[PDB]
């Protein structure tokens, strides 16, 4: 096996592959990248087993065909430390893998080829593509709301449903819930997966912003993502998910509307005085003004006044204010909608200008 | 007490006097706050060292003195929008702050409640650019030890010799020296800074014009520079005289390109024992050959054209003691002045004397 390739398009391959590897692995070669030379092409493969992803790399310096597996933390930080356009020249002696460039010159261990494990092979059966910046905006709307290793295990990470011509994310950890839906161009079946949490960031961070479309193969126990060089396979999660459809407020008649940034900085401001553990802030609404109050265990107060657009009846509502931040912080636009109803029902977060996300927080008493 | 302020006046004060406070005694966790003769003045402290800043006010004010949770009222002001007015006044056990239609009702411990540090004597006074405080804090805050039983060594040596202020930091393995001519005919003293101090003393440096001045007396050093003014108490203990660390007659000079021998010296270092860390450098006429290996049998090497004359020699070094160096230095070119494989190594900007670093072989 040899190869010779400059360091620039080697760099962006082994952040993706790198990102599956978990830090403490059940098998030596679970440390390991994978490494082959064929067909004109350099091949680099990570995975924990779980997930995986697989770069390509195009050759347009002569080569010589192989495979071999090695340390990836410490090939990603040799190719990293080595200078700005460096041809990076690798060949495989014995059990040691060298690399050099100019007069630098390393030995790395290797583990053999033959050993690294592959994901078990499945069948496609939805497939579809769109574009990069609607995954992209599909996981970046809702990704914070996913579970943390809660034993509901299914709610540490995220829905995918396909319907009609769109595809929704939904996310939740029992508390609040985030969905947003975007259409993609093609008559899909309705159809719903879980991808874990470590399945959906790798998923986030494997699209680069780019020209290169998105391609998604669903199986029963697995999904695929196809961008460009790149190709990322992870497991999905087998339990079954909530119903949003059941949380979302039915006919919520009372729409406030303010800046988001003002908002914000309102409930930012609120929140050094609220509960530290539950996080609960009161509003007061009345016409075109909204009133915001916080105390905490030690009755330290807050109060915040803003204007705002609202004509409806006066009411009173509680919230955990994190999670509303957390959907302010998310929406990061002009103006946003809230959506109330009544004191003991809960809220509809949205864009003003836009329904493609909504986020639902549930009514705090005090 | 009561008093109206603007937010960009009020903020980095704030920021500088609560910054490192902790609740312990619930009252450190607190300011103090007083108006009188026209000032604000607001203190924090944890018991050993002390910050105090000085903000006049030009609005209507009243007299009065009480003590406020140093982080959430922070925190509100660095909330509030810029340009904003602050209006502060006491009421009961609370401390009331409106801010446009935001308004914050704070809890208060008694201003008679906050501690001093003891009342003492000034010994050595000077003063300096701020410029170079930063620059001697800078040179040498690295090589400080962090919490080593020896704590006269968790701190910076501040030394006073002819006209120059000096600064030492070691940990055992380890030091840096930094020295800076500041026009002023000094007496011969040292004292030692906790490390804590260093870092507060650093930080106050806002980068303005405003001149440094400094006092000293036998148990505590103080800084003014504009409106602050930071005390704190010193660390008892025979500092070792960096003289006596410092090569004797460091016959063989090395010359190369900071970044380049930094970047050879990274890249060495991933297969380098792990917890060791070493890595061999063998020298020779006008190049440097460095390499590092591990229990695996990864084999690291690196070559750099370099300008030396002098004998040939081997000597190993932990790596992240020679980077820590490099990294210090911001330079163009580094000076290495070695004796030979079993003696410390001193390492300068090739471009000047201002600063060495001292290394110890492996
Ligand atoms: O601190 C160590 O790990 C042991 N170092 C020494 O035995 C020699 N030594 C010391 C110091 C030192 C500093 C350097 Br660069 C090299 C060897 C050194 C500074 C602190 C000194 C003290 O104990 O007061 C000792
Ligand atoms: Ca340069
Ligand atoms: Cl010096």
């Amino acid at each position: 096996m040899k190869f010779t390739v400059e360091r620039e398009h080697l760099l962006k391959p082994l952040q993706q592959v790198s990102g599956p590897l978990g830090g403490r692995p059940t098998l030596p070669i679970l440390g390991n990248l994978l490494l082959q030379v064929a067909d004109g092409t350099l091949s680099l493969t990570g995975t924990d087993l779980e997930m995986e992803m697989v770069a390509r790399v195009a050759l347009v310096q002569p080569h010589e065909p192989g495979a071999t597996t090695v340390p990836a933390r410490k090939f990603f930080d040799i190719c990293r430390g080595l200078p700005e356009g460096a041809e990076i020249a690798v060949q495989l002696e014995g059990e040691r893998m060298l690399v050099r460039s100019g007069r630098s010159r390393f030995s790395l261990s290797t583990l053999p080829a033959a050993d690294f494990p592959n994901l078990d092979d499945w069948q496609s059966e939805v497939e579809f593509t769109l574009p990069q910046a609607t995954m992209k905006r599909l996981i970046e709307a809702t990704q914070f709301s996913m579970a943390h290793q809660d034993v509901r295990y299914y709610l540490n990470g995220m829905l995918f449903e396909t319907e009609g011509e769109e595809l929704r994310t939904v996310a939740t950890d029992g508390h609040r819930l985030a969905v947003c839906s975007m259409p993609i161009g093609q008559s899909l079946p309705s159809h719903s997966v879980i991808v874990p949490r470590k399945g959906v960031i790798e998923l986030m961070r494997m699209l680069d912003g780019g020209d290169n479309p998105l391609r998604v193969q669903i199986g029963s126990n697995n999904i695929r993502a196809h961008v460009g060089d790149f190709i990322f396979t992870s497991k999905l999660v087998d339990g079954r998910f909530p119903d949003y459809r059941r949380v979302l407020p039915k006919n919520p008649d009372k729409h406030l509307e303010a800046g988001c940034d003002l908002l914000k900085q309102a409930f930012a401001r609120a929140a050094i005085l609220s509960n530290e553990k539950f996080r609960g802030v009161r509003l007061y609404v009345s016409e075109n003004q909204l009133k915001i109050t916080a105390n905490n265990p030690e009755q330290e107060e807050a109060e915040e006044i803003l204007d705002v657009t609202y004509s409806g009846a006066e009411m009173e509502i509680g919230f955990n204010v994190s999670y509303v931040l957390d959907v302010l912080n998310a929406l990061k636009c002009e103006n946003v909608r809230m959506m109330l109803t009544d004191s003991v029902s809960s809220v509809q977060i949205e864009d003003a200008a836009s329904q493609s996300a909504a986020y639902v927080v549930m009514p705090m008493r005090l």
